[PDB]
């Protein structure tokens, strides 16, 4: 049959990975052709990265640790242009290196919450050795980890369990909210994605506002819309692999000031699946679907995936 699966979310929630997930795990995942294509995506993803850490340290008045780096910042701009084209120098890759193992440029990379910050840049700043090779092509956690802003609809079509799925995605960011009504016709269950780690975070779009409160909001509005009641709602309490490493040091309380629990992964991740839930006005008549995952983790999507899948199949 044919299941119709919705995307939703605030943005980088890990709806657009979500998507890809499906084409790894149920098709062949990328070909060589396909991968190729993310190769200028991955070297503007990192060159984009180093660079929204050296505005930050102007703002923040962050020197440098070693003074020499002030002319690998200057050879960063001189050198950019070519990453944006998809070539990676080694000249180029020799500065973002020097660059990223800066102890200022650390203690930077270190206040992230304080700018904003790729979620992917340490993945490939520290695999720069490796994606700056001659004839270097993208892998599937490559592609799984690049970041492009969704704007319109995508449609993505697979079958799984006999299942004909088409799944949509849409953009997040407030100025593509308005476009999620296009998709609201024939609706067999919503993916509501939300991203752990956004709790200490502020909307790119606006810094008076903390990330995990629009989403809180959009999930309301979404999770109680009445043109909704028939359709499955389905919760991913994302990234929460960023949110074990970051828990450890980011206080809960930025977000939740009422929290009292500990400064640990199942306290704290079972605290905001309940803050969730409680926007729920029918909990006696509608029930949520919540799950814990890793978007770029596809052993950890299979699994979350299947069993989504049966509770579809099900209910
Ligand atoms: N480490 C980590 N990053 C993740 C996870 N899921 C998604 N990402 C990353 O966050 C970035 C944003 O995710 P993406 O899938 O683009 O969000 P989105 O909801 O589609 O964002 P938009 O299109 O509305 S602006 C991407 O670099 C992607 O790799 C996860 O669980 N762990
Ligand atoms: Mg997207």
């Amino acid at each position: 049959r044919e299941v119709k699966l919705l995307l939703l979310g605030a943005g980088e929630s890990g709806k657009s990975t979500i998507v890809k997930q499906m084409k790894i795990i149920h098709e062949a995942g990328y070909s060589e052709e396909e991968c190729k294509q993310y190769k200028a995506v991955v070297y503007s993803n990192t060159i984009q990265s180093i660079i929204a850490i050296i505005r930050a340290m102007g703002r923040l008045k962050i020197d440098f640790g070693d003074a020499a780096r002030a002319d690998d910042a200057r050879q960063l701009f001189v050198l950019a242009g070519a990453a944006e084209e998809g070539f990676m120098t080694a000249e180029l890759a020799g500065v973002i290196k020097r660059l990223w193992k800066d102890s200022g440029v650390q203690a930077c990379f270190n206040r992230s919450r304080e700018y904003q910050l790729n979620d992917s840049a340490a993945y490939y700043l520290n695999d720069l050795d490796r994606i700056a090779q001659p004839n270097y092509i993208p892998t599937q956690q490559d592609v799984l980890r690049t970041r492009v802003k969704t704007t319109g609809i995508v449609e993505t079509h697979f079958t799984f369990k006999d299942l004909h799925f088409k799944m949509f995605d849409v953009g997040g960011q407030r100025s593509e909210r308005k476009k999620w009504i296009h998709c609201f016709e024939g609706v067999t269950a919503i993916i509501f994605c939300v991203a752990l780690s956004d709790y200490d975070l502020v909307l790119a779009e606006d810094e008076e506002m903390n990330r995990m409160h629009e989403s809180m909001k959009l999930f309301d509005s979404i999770c109680n819309n009445k043109w909704f009641t028939d359709t499955s709602i389905i919760l991913f309490l994302n990234k929460k692999d960023l949110f074990e490493e970051k828990i450890k040091k980011s206080p809960l309380t930025i977000c939740y000031p009422e929290y009292a629990g500990s400064n640990t992964y199942e306290e704290a991740a079972a605290y905001i699946q309940c803050q969730f839930e409680d926007l729920n006005k029918r909990k006696d008549t509608k029930e949520i679907y919540t799950h814990f995952t890793c978007s770029t983790d596809t052993k950890n999507v299979q699994f979350v995936f299947d069993a989504v899948t049966d509770v579809i199949i099900k209910n």
